[PDB]
């Protein structure tokens, strides 16, 4: 149907999912030290802006968290799993800023004056329903699975 | 625009191209005996059916490749990069099967009657023009940015 969604729903599949399937299947994420965190839940973070080079995005948003890698392999998968991720209270977080959202610059090109400025409400409304379809593929794959609890997504802008 | 095409831009901006550099800049890529293979090159391989379980399906393309998995980094990427790789008369291959392809079973959900066949001519015509539209903007991103020569893009079908 829409990029927008079929993006949600491969970082889904090939991402979220496995990472969800792992907390349950290995009781958490474990840490350095050999600490093993139940608690493990993800929190999916939407930028306030769309840039065309996430990795610096990745890198700044990862400064401003404090977060750090870790890395687990999910059975049958072609590679590891790598999550930033942030210990508070006993409790982990994966806090994860998806490389995938750069597709949706690829998507909005079309829906532009190419003459466009990224700060008009023009163009923040067309960001904006992309970003609403991915939300609710991510919420609605999660809920079928019953993944719900351990994800929330939120948009940089609402922190 | 189109899922598939989105779908090959994530491809290609966050594996493609980062491939691509890594073999430039570093002179090509390195084997575990240390030998460096500056003639290497990626084949990216479409499968003939799109299964619900695309792990499983590159487990079966790896086994039948005989491919094995290197990694390396690529600077200021949040992770690293896994190709699996063929080694031949001094020349390295990158034998992908992308996951991504996965998005394109979740586009297509809407386009077929969910009584639907996998075997039949309709899915056959609507699974290519899919496969068609992420092949053209693979393509048309390389050539762009001068990779053509680095990539190409096989159908299992015609191997
Ligand atoms: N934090 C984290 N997120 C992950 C990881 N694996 C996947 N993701 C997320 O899930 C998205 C979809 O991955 P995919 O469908 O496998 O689709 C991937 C896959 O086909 C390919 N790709 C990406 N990295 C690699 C790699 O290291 N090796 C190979 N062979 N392909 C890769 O590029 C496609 C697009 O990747 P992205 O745009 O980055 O979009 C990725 C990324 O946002 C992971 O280990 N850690
Ligand atoms: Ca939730
Ligand atoms: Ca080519």
């Amino acid at each position: 149907g829409f990029p927008s969604s079929t993006l949600a729903a491969v970082y889904y599949e090939n991402f979220v999912k496995p990472t969800c399937l792992h907390i349950i299947q290995n009781g958490g994420i474990q840490d350095d030290d050999g600490t093993k965190y139940e608690n493990s839940t993800i929190k999916i973070i939407i930028p306030q802006k769309l840039t065309t080079d996430v990795n610096s995005q990745f890198q700044t948003l990862k400064k401003s968290f404090q977060t750090k890698k870790l890395t687990f392999d999910y059975l049958g998968r072609p590679r590891n799993i790598d999550v930033e991720t942030l210990i508070q209270d006993g409790k982990l977080y994966v806090i994860d800023f998806p490389t995938v959202l750069s597709g949706i610059n690829y998507a909005i090109s079309n829906l532009l004056p190419n003459d466009f400025n990224s700060m008009s409400d023009d163009y923040e409304l067309i960001l904006n329903r992309e970003f609403d379809r991915f939300i609710y593929t991510l919420n609605k794959l999660a809920l079928r699975d019953g993944y719900n609890n351990l994800i929330t997504v939120i948009n940089e802008k609402d922190i």
